[PDB]
């Protein structure tokens, strides 16, 4: 089991002391998202040492030494005094979820009770700090502990809520399965044309509306909705409904021979061509139904001719997820449990 | 055999398991009444009544499935003479007592189903009712809706007994953290050694007078002294907490009767409390040698004018406080229930 793409990511974007660096920002920032994705990839790659290093860096720098006591700050880097520190103390729940998931799964797959316990401690804190009971929806995860609720209602981000993770947490307590059912409803409701938005607003009347900041735009966040949907196991709840619901994204990509860059989730209008990351993000969805078998072959082909670039953080993580799945490096079972290719 | 618990069942618990407060013309049940009665039934080693109470609570306050719904706080006769939920919002103090009684019953009676249900409730309480408040950390709201706005967060110190939160820490340390925050909240809410019913926690992270009830402490606040007085000797900061609320013990001892109303800011007291207040203070009064005159005086008041028949509020305070005083139960340092029958 060699994972050259993961080795390339490490060589290019992961520091010796264990932080993931997006070099496109002048501040040479790390995000909790970056840490969380790299933790998942290290597990998939059976890379115990890098997992430990990533986890240590995340703990010490984003969580004051202790993920059982603090949800990680989302932004870290160099400030205006050239000092390396937390730049924004608020959390991003999408990273928190991926961190908690990778810990539970690593605890199971590597037989490390400490990882299991830490994951459970995180779930409790996520419930306590980040979950709310929303009107006409029920329990739902906010994008962060602060700054996403007001008079207008509640801002939500579909891509922050991968069903696999929520389904897996249901094994810890059914509250999470309930949150997963609520997410399935949110996803469908937010995507009337079969295209996901980056954000939406959940009004006090219990209805979806255009996001206060991004309207109905679907771009680099929303592309991940197709990725999660496409990686659902056959027997996962509402899998066929979800795959079929987002068919227009697959249908469009097949037709145009290329994924689009920008969507309006309300009108279904699409612009441009998406970067190679978008192609990789779509491989699972493209493989999920026979009617998109040509689309799958096409996109696989484009990635051969034009692989993701060296220091391009965003396209690299989409590739590691999507090409990684396409290359049979892992699967999810119907309950969201990780099935890695090394675990035989 | 617990005579007061037998009388409470005979007078205030219907055959199908609801606790009635007759002082209200709607003949209401509250989630509070259900939660207290569940705890009393455990203390009384009464499996039969526990099961019936739980069933009524689930069916009528929680849509038939308490694992999926925190119970409505208020049930009774509506305007069309129908017996129905009157307010579907929850009351957090009852939610906590229900989860706790379930966890402890599960342990003490060897009933995995109670244990599981108790854990489902904690997850839902964390998810729906807990918030991270500025300069305070994780904290329980009084209810899922209606207690937050631009002015800040309304909190109710008496909704947060340290025994329950300390006990929940066994489920996950996050609850012990909430218990520690509650210890800070209690102290901050009580600058003169007297608790208020309510407190505002402002956006700047400071305690302020409650928006609705100012600094008044009476019928909710009396229960803070009850919780504190029942803390086990090795419970975290127990001595500090008993000493902190000494002025309530001292005033009661000095006046010969508990006050009816306190102002938590000024420490000014007015009137005399009902028998329930005397019962509620017996554990605190017994907690320090120097309050023995008061312990004796309040025991004597309860003998002379015992808690009246069909008087919901005074009966529950007495089952708690007199029950403790009669050695029917204790708590261990981590909030686990130690019933006399066990």
């Amino acid at each position: 089991n060699a994972w050259p793409a993961w080795e390339r990511f490490k060589a290019e974007l992961v520091s010796v002391d264990g932080r993931v660096i997006d070099p496109s920002d002048e501040r040479l920032i790390t995000t909790s998202e970056g840490q969380s994705y790299a933790l998942f990839f290290a597990l998939v790659g059976n890379d115990r040492q890098t997992f430990a290093q990533l986890l240590r860096w995340t703990s010490n720098n984003l969580a004051e030494g202790d993920l059982a006591r603090h949800l990680p700050a989302w932004l870290w880097g160099r400030d205006g005094q050239q000092q390396w520190q937390v730049l924004d103390a608020n959390n991003a729940s999408d990273a928190d979820l991926w961190i908690a998931y990778s810990l539970l799964e690593a605890g199971r797959l590597w037989d490390q009770p400490a990882y299991t316990q830490l994951g459970q401690h995180l779930l409790w804190r996520i419930a306590a700090q980040t979950v709310r009971k929303l009107p006409g929806l029920g329990v739902m995860l906010l994008p962060g502990d602060y700054g996403f609720e007001d008079a207008q209602g509640t801002r939500l981000n579909p891509s922050y809520l991968p069903l696999q993770l929520l389904d897996r947490f249901s094994d810890v307590d059914p509250l999470w399965g309930e949150l997963a059912a609520n997410t399935r409803r949110l996803w469908l409701a937010s995507s009337p044309k079969g295209f996901a938005p980056d954000w939406l607003l959940w009004t006090p009347a219990g209805k979806p509306a255009a996001d206060t900041k991004h309207g109905n735009a679907g771009d680099y966040d929303a592309i991940r909705v197709y990725l999660w949907v496409g990686m659902l196991a056959e027997g996962a709840a509402q899998r066929r409904e979800l795959v079929a619901h987002y068919a227009p994204m697959a249908a469009l990509t097949q037709r145009q021979g290329l994924p689009p860059e920008h969507l309006d989730a309300r009108s279904g209008e699409a612009r441009g061509h998406g970067p190679a990351g978008f192609s990789a993000a779509l491989l699972p969805l493209l493989a999920a139904s026979p009617e998109h078998v040509a689309g799958l072959a096409a996109q696989r082909q484009r990635l051969r001719e034009q692989p993701v670039e060296a220091k391009a953080y965003y396209s690299q993580v989409l590739a590691l997820f999507g090409q990684g799945f396409d290359e049979a490096r892992y699967r999810f079972d119907p309950h969201g449990r990780l099935l890695p290719a090394w675990s035989a």
